[PDB]
């Protein structure tokens, strides 16, 4: 039995999902064909219902030079960290000399809005080739880990934050314990520590268990959330759902007693409640389903290639790891993976090996299918793609069920 990273309870899993490659590792077609795996499952806490993988990848594995996600590469999410920073640059960041430090920082697609406002702010950034994306920019960075330590010395060189922000982040860090001891050290007494993160109730509901990999180690709720705070000295005071990356809900901790919560908070707490969003028998039910999802996922690629029909994917996503090598889908179902990020191009999948090759390759003459693994983007890249849709070619979805339209 593994104990809980946020109060020691025991950990209960409910989800299996095999052997497992780092997502984000793209390797070379003539690189050895050796990976670091791991096991893949999930279980929820038996006492603060926090719901995280029983096997930790050591964050040096995941995260450095060659990391390579670029957030700037949505337009989608540009224009929704752009808004987010304006919201703080209008509320939290009205002060004298306000400071926010963001956790987790990328390329800069949030910081960006705060350096251009000339508001004083630092970037935690600890995969160096896109901190070096965002200094370009004029953001500050350091290439770090956010953690206890690193959060006394910024505490100690540039005084207090007023904001500590933390987007798809603060669910890669099994240490959360740490990360928030680093919060309570730097966060102004009245500041908040916002983080938003994909969101169990939406994974459930939606059975998106591709949302579960190497690099999401928790799968926060309202209710895991804040029990979390409470346990270290925070309060959830405001919680907001987000449509982006399939489902997310953004969480304002403050300190405890500080702010008094929204009526948000109480409202999601009752619905997960009412819905038994943690309870173990949904947890399984939803474990039933991702079983039935694989099954007729394969089942269709393999008709579709018993039929002659070509089929590639579009996004080689972290996400897609966890499909390819749960589902056992390789290169000969799904030939290529198109994708904009020029680090990912002319390299092979995790695990599947299947070929990634440029965005700009899908074009005609296309193939009969895409298997959607960005599916959280699939307004954006659709809108981009109206010509292969046009020329009769389809897009196979996997979320919430297989179909293809
Ligand atoms: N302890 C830690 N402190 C700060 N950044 C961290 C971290 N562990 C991981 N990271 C960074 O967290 C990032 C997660 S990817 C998400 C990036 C971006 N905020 C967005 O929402 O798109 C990676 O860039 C990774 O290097
Ligand atoms: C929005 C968009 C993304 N992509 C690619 C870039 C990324 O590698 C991937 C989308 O990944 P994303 O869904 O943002 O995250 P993850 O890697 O966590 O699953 O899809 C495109 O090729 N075209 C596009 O229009
Ligand atoms: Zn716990």
């Amino acid at each position: 039995p593994t104990a809980c990273r946020v109060c020691g309870g025991g950990v209960q899993e409910f989800l299996d999902l095999g052997r497992q490659p780092l997502s984000d590792r793209f390797r070379k077609p003539d690189e050895l064909d050796d990976e670091f795996t791991y096991r893949l499952a999930v279980g929820r806490c038996d006492s603060c219902e926090m719901v995280q993988l029983t096997e930790e990848v050591p964050r040096d594995l995941m995260f450095h030079e060659v990391y390579p996600y670029h957030s700037s590469g949505s337009s989608v999410m540009r224009e929704h960290f752009a808004m987010l920073a304006r919201d703080f640059l209008a509320t939290e960041l009205t002060g004298p000399d306000p400071f926010i430090v963001e956790i987790g920082c990328n390329d800069g697609i949030m910081l960006r809005t705060i350096q251009e406002a000339g508001v004083r702010h630092l970037g935690f950034e600890p995969s160096s080739g896109v901190a070096a994306k965002a200094r370009e920019k004029g953001i500050r960075v350091r290439t770090d880990f956010f953690e206890k330590a690193t959060a006394d010395d910024v505490r100690r060189t540039e005084g207090p934050a007023n904001v500590i922000y933390a987007a798809n982040t603060l669910c890669h860090i099994p240490y959360v314990q740490s990360v928030l001891e680093g919060v309570d050290a730097l966060l102004a007494p009245d500041g908040v520590f916002v983080f938003e993160d994909p969101y169990l109730g939406d994974i459930v509901a939606k059975t998106s268990f591709d949302q579960i990999f190497d690099e999401h180690f928790f799968l926060f709720s309202a209710t895991s959330v804040q029990g979390m705070a409470q346990r270290c000295g925070f309060e959830l005071v405001d919680v907001q759902r987000l449509p982006v990356h399939g489902g997310e809900v953004r969480y304002t901790l403050a300190r405890q007693g500080s702010r008094t919560p929204s009526a948000a908070v109480a409202q999601l707490l009752a619905a997960e409640r009412e819905q038994e969003l943690s309870d173990m028998a949904t947890l399984r039910a939803f474990a039933g389903n991702v079983v039935k999802i694989r099954d007729e996922l394969t089942a269709l690629l393999h008709r579709l290639r018993a039929e002659g029909r070509s089929v590639v994917g579009y996004g080689a996503t972290a996400k897609s790891a966890t499909v390819t090598n749960f589902c056992g889908i390789g290169p000969d179902l799904v030939h290529s993976v198109y994708d904009t990020t020029p680090d990912k191009q002319n390299r092979l999948t995790p695990g599947a090996h299947i070929p990634v090759r440029p965005a700009s390759a899908f074009s005609d003459p296309y193939p009969d299918y895409a298997l959607l693994f960005a599916w959280n983007h699939a307004e954006e890249i659709m809108a981009k793609e109206q010509e292969f849709h046009q020329a009769g070619g389809r897009w196979i979805l996997y979320v919430p069920e297989v179909h293809i339209r």
